[PDB]
């Protein structure tokens, strides 16, 4: 027989809060991986070069490393099969020195310095969609509300509420300014939980001001 | 079915591997999987109901009718090209959240975000390049040539050649000579007369494979 | 299981692993492999005549002459990044189909669309980001930089960054400083000046190097 695989049909997703323990991960409630596709966990195939993952763990414990760029990703975010965060920032490649190649010490003597950069940390915010081989280079903000296509490759950051695909392309924001700013203020997701099964109606609607309304008059 | 392949140099006959009910395939189109492992159902086709993992809750008669992906004949569909199925997979940009609550969290008043796209409509003599992806409802009209990782969203013309983010380089031939093709549809012609006109068709003779259509096929 | 990867800290000297005789690929050269598994002639090299799956077809002649993948030194080959080999495998877009007909199924009349696009040729210190595709005939000149996901169809200029489809970002120095390097050529150094220079590599002072080059180096 083969081996196992992460997920048993593309129906299932995994909720990542109860599942991630790389320490430079932080996932927020609810958020899940539907991975079914890519065969495998989150952690060793959605995020990719985070030091202190299943190959680097006893490497990162000896704490001669020093700090590293972290992945934040906020709640109520849907990730699709084989989205893909790279971290590690430059990887040691500089493109501002004369060469990107990463001399070894042990080839090329004691002349070598050390090209790392970090890029910062990877953060997506809340209630964000992303699709299926999305591609999200290091040290991108990805705001709250935004959709990123299936195949996306993002290299900047992307504003709330926006839907970008392929080559960092906005093609439109979800909602007009006015209301995409006043979902910014009451921040549904942070609301205590019966609170949103209270407005479940309404967050399964385009009725923002319904929504505004009901945070006047209850959450506050 | 799970037949792998022993070298990229062996494409899968479609229509004689295929069980899924929602996937209809004509006659020669082949899938040729060798760098991806898994079959063309397992691996190119994702999130269409009726497939190996969820065939068991298809059976059970409980979601309906579902987009199928349809396929013409004599494609080619190269190594890793994917096709995207299940519409929105419940997510509504238009509604506040895209998040799919479900209801033994969220409670009642949890909405089916769940909306159709259409079929994925595949024409005849279409080339798909390698891992392409082919998003819900798109149709891809005859002839066309789908560069390799190209990302359709939009319907593609018949015998265009398009890449990337849909971008459409060119058309194969001239307007008239599109048309031509479109009228005499050698792909629906008895198999004599395709191994007759093989010369023909190995070549971009389209005036004599007319003239042949005109006084053999009619 | 010894050509597995055991983590991504772990990259592969391609010059000491490749085999295929229809690749070269110059001294230090690495694939960094460990997200997509298997080794680069496996993974990496597509559609290339003489790799593992069709070793015994191309012992026999058949073929004749095909496309070659040839790399320089100084490369960094990041996870999944593909060489798409073997041309237009026999898709003719200027014929009226483009279904390879079997001579089996359609008979005599079946003329071989085969067209070779050149050799695969990739530079020297060229760095290529994990899942860019390499389309057949691509030559991807010195210094140059492709991007992650990038799918390079035209010809990259030296120390030129390219990604997304085919798009040119910037190059990495001014016109003058690239063609000093374009000169000099440090990668062909004998070792020991590599060495010698390696403070100066590992830094953005191609006037020192080239200070280098001339006391040091220059034939
Ligand atoms: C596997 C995906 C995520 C599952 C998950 O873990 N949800 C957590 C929600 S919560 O924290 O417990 O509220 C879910 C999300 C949306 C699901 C899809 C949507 O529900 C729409 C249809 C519904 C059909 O019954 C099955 C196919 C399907 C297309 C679903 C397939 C699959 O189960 C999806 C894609
Ligand atoms: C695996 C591909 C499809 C195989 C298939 O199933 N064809 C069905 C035709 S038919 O209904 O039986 O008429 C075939 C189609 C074209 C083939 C390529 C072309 O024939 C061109 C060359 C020819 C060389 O002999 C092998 C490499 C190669 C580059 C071939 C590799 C591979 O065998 C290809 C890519
Ligand atoms: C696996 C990669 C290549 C390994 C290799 O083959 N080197 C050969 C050079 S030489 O012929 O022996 O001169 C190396 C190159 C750059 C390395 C990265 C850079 O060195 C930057 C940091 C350094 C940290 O110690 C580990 C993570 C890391 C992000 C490294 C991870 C990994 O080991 C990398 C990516
Ligand atoms: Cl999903
Ligand atoms: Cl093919
Ligand atoms: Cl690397």
């Amino acid at each position: 027989s083969n081996a196992m695989e992460a997920f048993n049909s593309w129906l299932e997703g995994q909720n990542l809060k109860e599942q991630v323990k790389n320490p430079n991960i932080e996932v927020g409630d609810y958020s899940y991986y539907s991975g079914f596709y890519h065969s495998k966990t989150f952690e060793e195939q959605a995020v990719r070069y985070l030091l202190g993952d299943a190959p680097t763990q006893e490497v990162w414990e000896s704490g001669q490393f020093g700090e590293v760029d972290k992945l934040r990703i906020g709640k109520f975010c849907s990730i699709a099969s084989g989205a893909t965060f790279m971290m590690a920032g430059n990887q040691g490649h500089r493109a501002d020195w004369i060469s990107t190649f990463p001399f070894s010490k042990k080839e090329f003597g004691e002349g070598v310095k050390d090209g790392f950069q970090r890029a910062g940390d990877t953060i997506v915010g809340n209630d964000v969609w992303i699709g299926s081989e999305a591609m999200i280079m290091p040290g991108v903000h990805i705001g709250d509300g935004a959709i990123i296509g299936a195949r996306a490759v993002i290299t900047k950051n992307v504003a709330p509420y926006s839907v970008v695909v392929g080559n960092n392309v906005v093609v439109k924001k979800r909602f007009d300014e006015n209301l995409i700013q006043t979902l910014l203020v009451i921040k549904w997701w942070d609301w205590p939980l019966q609170h949103i099964k209270n407005t479940m109606e309404i967050l399964c609607s385009g009725h923002i001001e319904e929504l505004e309304q009901y945070f006047i008059k209850n959450v506050g």
